[PDB]
């Protein structure tokens, strides 16, 4: 549960296989550990651990079975893969058990965070291959709702890949305030629109590309309210009509009665940015996300020319019941 020696021993209750080395994430109901397969000629592979308090709520539990049902779903290059599903072979003891997925070096949060300099290159092959990772989840049918730099695995190679389909939704619910990490939240999802679409991944990216850009997060805020603050500090106030479309009546209501903030100067906060990336970064953080650029645009824009090359639904359907569908999962490697 805590120690690595620890790990080691449950791992090998379920398979020998595996090897641990080292915990390289850490998330908020199980830790991700580093592993080399012994069967697979010790290539490196990433193990994700789910503890007891998935398995205390059905909602939870909901959760991460249809978070290992979309890592099989998908077989693609930026879409993280999925190597196997250890499950103890007793329910009396199934309180816990493990994904395991193809390793990556490191995640954008970290290569932010290191202050490392990144060249428009750098970024270009970055956000391609993260709208082109969408363009495959959105045509299953799947919402990914929590795309930050954290969910985007790199490597050296600048090869990069999505993971973390724990909150993905199908293309109306009550978000929730209790959260440690609000500041990717689209500007509908912030207003308390009951009703999204797709367009709050391409927000992400938005604000993922405006930090790759040199940057800290755009929009920090510490609360709902706060966070359409700090959203509508820069990038300005939208018209009555934009205003009109989005949110609930309260959120609309509190945003006309806000101080007139005009459109913040892109050129400014980054001197060095091309036009290119100014604008597809521009257009990626539009509040209307009926006015917003699509994934299909955003791949197809000037910004990633050089880039630029011209899927199967997925279907959705106790918690003892889960552990067994969960277990089924797992018959399939
Ligand atoms: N395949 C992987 N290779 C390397 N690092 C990984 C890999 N998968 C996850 N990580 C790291 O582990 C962190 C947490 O993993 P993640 O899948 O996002 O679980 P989580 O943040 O707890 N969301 P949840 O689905 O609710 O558990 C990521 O931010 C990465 O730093
Ligand atoms: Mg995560």
């Amino acid at each position: 549960t805590k120690s690595l020696a620890e790990l080691q021993a449950e791992v090998c209750r379920l398979d020998d296989r595996y090897l641990l080395e080292r915990i390289i994430g850490a998330g908020s109901y199980g830790v991700v550990i580093r592993a080399r397969d012994t069967k697979s000629d010790n290539r490196l592979v990433a193990m994700k651990r789910v503890n007891k308090e998935i398995f205390e709520e059905v909602i939870l539990a909901k959760r991460i079975l249809r978070e290992i049902k979309l890592l099989a779903h998908f077989n693609d290059d930026n879409i993280i893969g999925l190597r196997n599903i250890l499950t103890p072979e007793d329910p009396e003891n199934f309180d816990h058990f493990y994904i395991v997925m193809d390793i990556m070096e490191t995640d954008l949060k970290q290569v932010l965070r290191s202050g490392q300099e990144l060249t428009e290159a750098h970024i270009q092959f970055f956000i391609y291959q993260a709208l082109r990772a969408l363009h495959i989840i959105h045509s299953a049918g799947v919402i990914h709702r929590d795309i930050t730099p954290a969910n985007i695995l790199v490597n050296t190679n600048c090869d990069l890949k999505i993971c973390d389909f724990g909150l993905a939704k199908e293309e109306g619910e009550y978000m929730t305030d209790y959260v440690t990490m609000r500041w990717y939240r689209a500007p509908e999802l912030v207003m308390e629109d009951k009703d999204y679409s797709a367009q709050i991944d391409v927000w992400g990216i938005g604000c993922i590309l405006g930090e790759l850009l040199g940057s800290r997060p755009l929009f920090q805020g510490k609360d709902r309210v706060n966070q359409l603050d700090k959203i509508v500090d820069v990038i300005g106030t939208p018209s009555e009509e934009d205003i009109n479309s989005v949110g609930s009546s309260a959120a609309q209501k509190y945003l006309k009665k806000k101080s007139h903030r005009p459109q913040a100067d892109w050129r400014q906060r980054y001197p060095t940015a091309s036009p290119e990336a100014l604008d597809l970064l521009r257009h990626m953080l539009v509040f209307n996300p009926k006015r917003r650029i699509t994934v299909l645009q955003a791949m197809r824009h000037p910004f990633l020319e050089q880039l630029h090359d011209d899927y199967a639904l997925f279907r959705f359907d106790t918690i003892v019941d889960v552990k067994r569908a969960i277990y089924e999962e797992s018959v399939k490697f």
